[PDB]
């Protein structure tokens, strides 16, 4: 039993919900929050901005510092750092962005970070600015993560498509 509540049961493993994952990761304070990052953890917009903003600008200070020292992350790749207020933990996930020419394989890999944890909270990878469908998004989580995963989905008319169109 864990503190989630209001999800729609999607498969064994994931969950789904209309939420603002800034506002779900205050309550809940789970052990892991995703966040949707790219390779230099530029937390400017999107959900990054969002969570970062919501640190008060703490996530983006501690991300420039891991840069500095270990140099960007790959695409598909992640790294675990400070949840600050929101969580224990974040998991910064980069999926591929379809508006910079990434390879929409590279999903795949990406979502199979999340299999190194047992609990998360997460947006859909790719999704949104990052500009993939995220009903394949949706897909490709389903087929890939095998650990417990919460998707919260800020647009509730994505939400809705994204439910009523789920196989
Ligand atoms: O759902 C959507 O509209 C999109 C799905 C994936 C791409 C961007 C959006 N992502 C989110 N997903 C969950 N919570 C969120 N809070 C947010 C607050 C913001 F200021 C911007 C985005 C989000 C967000």
């Amino acid at each position: 039993v864990n503190s989630f509540s209001g999800y729609l049961k999607l498969t064994d493993n994931v969950y789904i919900k209309n939420a603002d994952i800034v506002e779900e990761a205050k309550k809940v304070k789970p052990t892991v929050v995703v966040n949707a990052a790219n390779v230099y953890l530029k937390h400017g917009g999107g959900v990054a901005g969002a969570l970062n903003k919501a640190t008060n600008n703490a996530m983006q200070v501690e991300s420039d510092d891991y840069i500095a020292t270990n140099g960007p992350l790959k695409v598909g790749g992640s790294c675990v750092l400070s949840g600050h207020n929101l969580a224990k933990h974040c998991l910064h996930v980069v999926g591929p962005n379809v508006n910079k020419g990434e390879d929409i394989q590279l999903l795949k890999s990406a979502y199979e970070n999340f299999n190194q944890h047992e609990v998360l909270l997460a947006p859909l990878l790719s999704a949104g600015i990052f500009g993939a469908d995220p009903i394949h998004s949706l897909r490709v989580c389903v087929d890939t993560v095998r650990t417990n995963v919460y998707l919260a989905v800020f647009d509730k008319n994505l939400y809705d498509k994204l439910v009523s169109s789920f196989l």
